[PDB]
C-alpha cells in the first residue's frame, strides 16, 4: 500500500497472509473454513496466516492453517486478469473471535463514490521497493466505470472495477494482491493489477466480488 496509513494490530480481522516460507499475497476470510483470493496468487503449498499484524514477529494473535484445496475461478484468463479470483480452503477452522473475522459477502455491488478501505502488506514505494512488517490500510473511493475505462483503454471487463486516486500517490501495490477492498462491511473488491502503483491517471484495478457471490456460494457448498 502506498500513501496509506498503519491500520493498527488485528483491526482489519478478515485480512490473511498466504505464506509459502514467505508473505506472497493477501486474502479474505469469508467463514470458519474459507478464503477469498486473487486467482493470480495461486500456488501450491499455501499456509492462511490469520491474526498477522507484524508478518515477521509471532505477537500473539495469530492461527497459522494450511489449504487443504484452491479453486481458481473457472473462467480465469491470466493474460488479461479478467475473473481473478481464487478460493482457498483452510484443513482446519480457524477460531473466530473480534481479532480474527469473517467478511461478509455483498448483497448488491458497491457504486462510484463509495469509499472503501484497501489492505495489504505490499510494497509502500511507488519508486523502488519497501516492504511493511505490519499492515498497511488506504481509504479510497471507487471510481467510475467510464474513468477507469478511460484510464486502462481495452482492459477493463464488467468483472473489474477501478478504484484510488487519479492525481497519483496512494494505491495498492505489489504484494497486496489478493487482497480485500471492503465497503461498508462488505468485500467488495480484490486486489488484481493496475500500471506500476500510485502512478497518475492510473488507478488500481480490482475484481468485482459482487458478480462472483453465486459462483462463491455454491462452491462452497460443495467442497
Ligand atoms: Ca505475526
Amino acid at each position: 500500500i502506498v500513501g496509506g496509513y498503519t491500520c493498527g494490530a488485528n483491526t482489519v480481522p478478515y485480512q490473511v497472509s498466504l505464506n509459502s516460507g514467505y508473505h506472497f499475497c493477501g486474502g479474505s476470510l469469508i467463514n470458519s473454513q474459507w478464503v477469498v483470493s486473487a486467482a493470480h496468487c495461486y500456488k501450491s503449498g499455501i499456509q492462511v496466516r490469520l491474526g498477522e499484524d507484524n508478518i515477521n514477529v509471532v505477537e500473539g494473535n495469530e492461527q497459522f492453517i494450511s489449504a487443504s484445496k484452491s479453486i481458481v475461478h473457472p473462467s480465469y484468463n491470466s493474460n488479461t486478469l479478467n475473473n481473478d479470483i481464487m478460493l482457498i480452503k483452510l484443513k482446519s477452522a480457524a477460531s473466530l473471535n473480534s481479532r480474527v473475522a469473517s467478511i461478509s459477502l455483498p448483497t448488491s455491488c458497491a457504486s462510484a463514490g463509495t469509499q472503501c478501505l484497501i489492505s495489504g502488506w505490499g510494497n509502500t514505494k511507488s519508486s523502488g521497493t519497501s516492504y511493511p512488517d505490519v499492515l498497511k490500510c488506504l481509504k479510497a473511493p471507487i471510481l467510475s466505470d467510464s474513468s477507469c475505462k478511460s484510464a486502462y483503454p481495452g482492459q477493463i471487463t464488467s468483472n473489474m472495477f477501478c478504484a484510488g486516486y487519479l492525481e497519483g500517490g496512494k494505491d495498492s501495490c505489489q504484494g497486496d494482491s489478493g487482497g480485500p477492498v471492503v465497503c461498508s462491511g462488505k468485500l467488495q473488491g480484490i486486489v488484481s493489477w493496475g500500471s506500476g502503483c500510485a502512478q497518475k491517471n492510473k488507478p488500481g484495478v480490482y475484481t468485482k466480488v459482487c458478480n462472483y457471490v453465486s459462483w462463491i456460494k455454491q462452491t462452497i457448498a460443495s467442497n
